[PDB]
């Protein structure tokens, strides 16, 4: 077992922050998996299918800052395509390792299984190009620096990368590196940074009331602490949108609720849109986040900070790291921001469900909500400190959270994980619940059983049968997907019953599945505003 | 409800032979679905996820000759990518309809859900190019002739196509066509056909013993009856490989078993490889079908017929439709081939399981077997007449069989469907069993419970943990995935119990799930040869 390319990749992978590798084995990657098994630093996590594995890697990376997925050539990697695309869309650094047939077999154009039967072995590599920031076909002549290049780009951009690893290349001799892979964040040219500072210094100097709006890019680039410390040292009205929920302790002074354009609470609209200067840090104004692009923020009103560039008014300042821009604005806020913000039921409904959940969440919780009434209602939760709130409203692939929850719980075995998934969404990835049980995880899984696609019903055709789903027996799924599930399941239709059940499962001694019975047409306030925006 | 592009596409869909549309709804395709519901010729079949829907469409198309899949932009289509790729690899005409945001939204580059957040709306269209024979983005200016062009190419090549249908385009006015879309077989240039005929006649005229080897391209191009009548009117030794199993009644004189290269039975090797002239009709010598490319057939020994070209010896004759080449060979064979063939246990093992299943299969069965010991053991079944045998050994995506069975049963509600899936494979697509139960299907599902991936164990690392799977409670899955399942499940560990249970379920009164307990290391004969070939 001499040190080889397979070991080098695992060594670099652990340097980047991944301690687990998710995926599904295949004959093209079994020999690589031996090194995964033998490594003391990386733990193999076999998944029930590749799509769920890619979702789990995404959720893992939202907890540890990095993740890796292993699939087999062809059938495996294409199954994971939707997961990698979601990671690219929402800036999640997931490494996709594809175990591939040996280079000799590829060069001969053999009619191998998991190919299109044409002797071409690069179709799927090229198909992955639009959803990765970097990719490589590893060869005996390039392996170690292509591994380092792809991973470094992933770290810089916080987006997926792709490595094709032929079985023969994986065994090629390598040398253990003396230096661990690190990025060492870059610095702007001092004249460019000064130009941004001077324009920002001027703009803040004439600001009467300043507000701060931060979102998911600060989460991806490890700037959560900086934004939290920013608002302590300089108290001002601040919010996030749905994607960036969890950046701020929502109990803190100056927070009035999540910003969702015209669907925001009145206090939030006045806090953010009513300020004459709004600092937008890592924001992307998507249709869902803005309730149909109904946000009212003008270029003159805003200073915007993006990963490699920042904007003051109509002028863009490129080549400025987002951390350096933030550090620059903090200084300036200290110098120019003065203000002090001066701040149960019977039958289950959306309204009393989220109110009941509000009393249940605690600091340290990991909360995942799927597209549907789950995410659109969870936006109204007031998150306490140290909450990781995982939602995917830009890509918006239902089924993500259940599988992502398995990844997040794997990343954080000592934290309480709350899974809010609709009944429709959970069907898409249900087999990963078996993975949860096999690994003895204890998440609190709340299935919003409104018997179908309620969000689709509210958009169009409420009585149309294509908005119906097969009706599952949710509380019996754990006993079907495990020979001995240590799980406790309830079906609840009353709020007091839900509150009592939430008390029982508070300390997550066992996996809990709560089937929440909700009306077919019952709607959270944000989605009602969203549906109203879609008319004309 | 004026006739529009949505109605035109559905009308063309029925012309091609599809009575159902599989998929998963999304906001970008809800208005199109209204026309599917309202259509008297197309039945909407909602699936549990897009990957399964694409597998079901594939299995449907293998029964009706054509199928259609509907997904939503981005999250839907990328989930189905592995299914469409398998359809391309194995030449299955599945039409992928992608409901997309309106053209106005696309041209402004809006930050819409199900995008990468860059305003680009053609990423996924291009990513689908390598796995389709034709694709189009439908516009107001091209819709109806682009629909007809894509479908015609799909019919010509028997391979998937792709249509992007913006919601606004779907509502554009159209006119019902007077004439149904038809292919109208092409004809070879008569001099080109004559040249092939002269070369084939010379070769066959000095053939002492002639044999016929046919495979899956005969199935896809609707030539199963022609091949059957061929060997009836002209008795000779004949076989198929694994992909094309089901072309011939295997009880008939001249059939000695499936051909698998050096893994073939001794009589099969002598019947096919022992002939001085072998007619290879629609054959692709993949690694699995030939047990590691160990087939012994020389160019001078063979005459080969492919969809658009045929070969005699070392000379290729291009531009000849495969139907015309076969008709030429049939005439020549009637003249020049001077031939006449003239011909329970205790504990469950692979050996007695397949012998027990042999006594159970009947004419008219649809049999599906997944990659693993299932497909590799089913190759030894002696199929009676009128059996549709569905296997995917070129693409080889596990999980395909369970979902494709749902599609095949949908296509043929009056036929008995037998599903042979491993425990590993069924985990990948288990939620489609819920679709089976919702639609009151009565397949016979045999789950080969060997507690892990034994095919991978045979290949490499028998005791390695990556070859293990989560252990499910298979007989309890139907009652978890349906509120009132019409099903009966059994668990069997002895050959007599299996035969007894197969006795009970004979007439598919209800959905049957038989959990077959088999040893971890037990291997069917074909897979033993394959692993031996791997040692190279
Ligand atoms: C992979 C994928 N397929 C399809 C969709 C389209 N879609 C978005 S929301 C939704 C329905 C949500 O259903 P459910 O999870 O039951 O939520 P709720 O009823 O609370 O709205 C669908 C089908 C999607 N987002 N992702
Ligand atoms: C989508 C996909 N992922 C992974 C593989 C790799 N693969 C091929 S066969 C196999 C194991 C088959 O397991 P099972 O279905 O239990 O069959 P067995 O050999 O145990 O009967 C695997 C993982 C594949 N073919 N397709
Ligand atoms: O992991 C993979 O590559 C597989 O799908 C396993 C497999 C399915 N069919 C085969 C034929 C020969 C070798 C491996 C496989
Ligand atoms: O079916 C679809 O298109 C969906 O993905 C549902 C959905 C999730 N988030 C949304 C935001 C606006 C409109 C639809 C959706
Ligand atoms: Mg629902
Ligand atoms: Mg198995």
């Amino acid at each position: 077992t001499p040190y080889c390319v397979a070991d080098y990749l695992l060594d670099r992978l652990t340097d980047c922050g991944a301690d687990h590798l998710f995926g599904v084995p295949g004959d093209y990657n079994l020999q690589f998996l031996d090194h995964v098994i033998d490594s003391p630093d990386i733990c193999w996590v076999g998944c029930a299918n590749e799509l769920n594995a890619s979702y789990a890697a995404d959720g893992y990376a939202r907890c540890k800052g990095f993740a890796a997925l292993l699939t087999t050539f062809g059938v495996g990697e294409l199954s994971a395509m939707n997961g990698i695309a979601g990671s690219y869309a929402e800036h999640v650094p997931v490494l996709h390792i594809v175990g591939a047939p040996g280079t000799a077999s590829q060069q001969r154009g053999e009619l191998l299984h998991h190919t299109l039967g044409d002797g071409e072995f690069r179709h799927f590599y090229h198909m992955s190009e639009p959803i990765t920031v970097a990719q490589a076909i590893l060869t005996e002549q390039n392996a170690c620096y292509e591994i380092d290049r792809v991973l470094t780009t992933m770290l810089r951009e916080r987006r997926p990368g792709y490595l094709m690893l032929p079985a023969d290349v994986a065994k090629k001799a390598a040398t253990p590196p003396v230096n661990a892979l690190t990025l060492r964040h870059a610095h702007a040219d001092s004249a460019c940074l000064k130009a941004f500072r001077d324009a920002a210094e001027n703009r803040l100097a004439m600001s009467k009331r300043t507000a701060l709006l931060a979102d998911f890019l600060v989460l991806r680039h490890g700037l959560k602490h900086a934004l939290q410390k920013w608002v302590k040292d300089v108290p001002m009205a601040h919010a996030t949108m749905l994607m960036g929920k969890g950046i701020f302790d929502e109990r803190h002074v100056g927070f009035y609720g999540t910003y969702s354009g015209s669907a925001s609470a009145g206090a939030v609209k006045e806090a953010i849109e009513g300020a004459d200067t709004v600092l937008c840090i890592g924001t992307r104004f998507t249709d869902t986040l803005t309730a149909g692009f109904t946000h009212q923020l003008t270029p003159s009103q805003t200073i915007e900070v993006q990963p490699h560039a920042s904007r003051v008014g109509d002028v863009w300042f490129t080549g400025i790291p987002m951390l350096q821009a933030i550090e620059t604005l903090v200084e300036l806020c200290k110098q120019h921001v003065h203000d002090t913000p001066v701040p149960p039921d019977g039958s289950l409904t959306q309204d009393n469900f989220w109110k009941t959940l509000q009393t249940f969440i605690r600091p340290g919780d990991i909360i995942l909500a799927d597209q549907g009434t789950s995410a659109f209602g969870a936006i109204d939760l007031r998150l306490p400190a140290d909450v990781n709130f995982i939602v995917q409203p830009l890509w918006g692939s239902i089924g993500y959270t259940l599988a992502a929850a398995f990844g997040a719980q794997t990343a954080c075995p000592n934290r309480r994980v709350i899974v809010l998934t609709g009944d429709g969404a959970a069907q898409l990835t249900i087999q990963e619940l078996g993975s949860m049980l096999r690994d003895k995880q204890h998440p609190i899984i709340l299935v919003l059983n409104n018997e179908g696609y309620t969000v689709l019903r509210a958009i169009h055709g409420p009585e149309q049968r294509y908005n119906d789903i097969a009706l599952w027996n949710w509380t019996q799924i754990p006993q079907a997907l495990s020979l001995d599930p240590q799980a406790q399941c309830w079906r609840v239709s009353e709020a007091e019953q839900l509150a009592d059940v939430l008390e029982k499962v508070a300390h997550h001694e066992r996996l809990s599945l709560i089937e929440v019975m909700l009306p077919k047409a019952d709607i959270p306030p944000l989605l009602g505003a969203i549906t109203k925006a879609l008319e004309a």
